[PDB]
């Protein structure tokens, strides 16, 4: 299991690597993370970035091998919140390149807005 803290300071260092590479804004992401999802494609290429990195989605696919494995290692606040987002945004990685992940995003922060942790 891991810890709050350590889940912040990885997806801090993943938007380290993943912002410079799509060079979305930081007004973008502090958008994103309010629920106003700017379709541009910066910010669509980061979130297929951001869950790339995480294993979470290959090929612009939802992998759920990788969702099963990685449940555990939520912090147990987390566990129920996350469960229910993936039941409910499973079939969301909808569209074509970025679109998947960026689609897939959206929903999971709708589901759940005070859940939400990607970065």
């Amino acid at each position: 299991m891991l810890t709050e803290a350590q889940m912040a300071s990885t997806a801090n260092l993943m938007r380290k690597m993943c912002q410079p590479k799509t060079k979305v804004t930081d007004e973008q992401i502090n958008n994103f993370h309010k629920g106003v999802f700017d379709d541009d494609k910066k910010m669509m290429c980061y979130m297929n970035c951001i869950l790339e990195t995480m294993k979470i989605i290959k090929n612009g696919k939802l992998d759920m091998s990788a969702v099963e494995q990685q449940m555990p290692t939520l912090p147990k606040k987390y566990q129920e919140s996350t469960k229910k987002s993936i039941e409910e945004c499973k079939s969301a990685d909808t569209g074509d390149k970025c679109e998947p992940a960026y689609n897939f995003a959206k929903c999971l922060y709708l589901s759940n807005p005070e859940m939400y942790f990607l970065p």
